[PDB]
């Protein structure tokens, strides 16, 4: 039967569990809650028959090993170092490239950690260079994780930064033409 | 002929300007730039003719003024205190109110400000108790400076939070019905 995830569609940490929600192919609705089995009271919060989770992250990864399958795994948790990889750009993202761009985003769309993103992108560039993917040269939860916030950046007007490095500007689009990420993407916008 | 306005469509202080553009009914374009006459090399920018202006309070009275009708005086120039209650409340929306919002909008829309907002909406429950708008009983810039970020709080899970304020409820919906409010909302999304 259906999932429900809890939350704003256009939410980063909501955008992150239904890009998984797309990728795996479950079926699941997406309800807008006012805040008026989940003990910080924290949204998104995500309901699959009796079982209530929260934290985006332990959300996805619970998505992405319920609905795996041979052709749509994306944790690798059966190749020590394939998973392991997967988790060092999921830890990256989280510490050092979300960090990067999160200010730059809340600045211009809602009134100089530029020189900080590009010592990042030069890494991310020579990474990309060597792999199809960060962990690796398949698509994986790593590369799912730096959607929700890069698509925010792409809407400033520092989008074109992405030009200075080719293979990081490649590796977006790619994702980008991922039908998944197209369908997610229409959906953050503001409710009407 | 057309103006130019310079900048994303969904940034908040873009969505300022471009609805006083439609709240006048001027002829305007926006493009969106990417940052590679203005020396600070700021967005929004605005152009008509051979004029560059660039921030968007100064850009927005310059549209309310060029514009300006019997029907849409949004400034009220020529009525000394109607010009200072849309100014104070002006002021109130940059010192007060948009403070009280933006950490909850950050924080939910991109990982306890409420009790200093609370604080907040009793004072304008107050105000909007005894006058119809925030400058007396009429539109003004006062009010259509709120739009941006409370549009953006109204994506939260703490929307509701209007609803122990029934006046400035009230006050909201009179604001989202208004037709120039309604288009303007529509443009406030990522590019396609």
């Amino acid at each position: 039967a259906p999932v429900k995830v809890f939350g704003p569609a256009m939410s980063t940490n909501v955008a992150r569990v239904t890009l998984c929600l797309e990728e795996v192919g479950a079926e699941y609705e997406v309800v807008n809650i006012d805040f008026n089995r989940n003990p910080f009271g924290q949204i998104p919060a995500f309901q699959d028959g009796d079982l209530l989770l929260w934290e985006s992250r332990a959300i996805s990864k619970y998505v992405l090993r319920k609905y795996k399958t041979d052709e749509v795994d994306l944790l690798r948790e059966s190749n020590l170092e394939e998973a392991a990889m997967v988790d060092v750009w999921t830890e990256v993202d989280a510490h050092t490239y979300n960090p990067a761009l999160s200010p730059i985003v809340y600045q211009c769309l809602f009134n100089e950690s530029l020189e900080k993103l590009k010592k990042v992108l030069e890494v991310y560039e020579a990474r990309l260079s060597k792999h199809s993917y960060l962990a690796g040269d398949f698509v994986s939860f790593a590369d799912l994780n730096h959607f929700p916030y890069t698509f925010y950046f792409m809407a400033t007007p520092h989008a074109a930064l992405f030009d200075s490095y080719p293979h990081v500007k490649a590796w977006w689009d790619r994702l980008m033409a991922r039908p998944a990420v197209k369908k997610i993407a229409a959906t953050m916008v503001p409710p009407k």
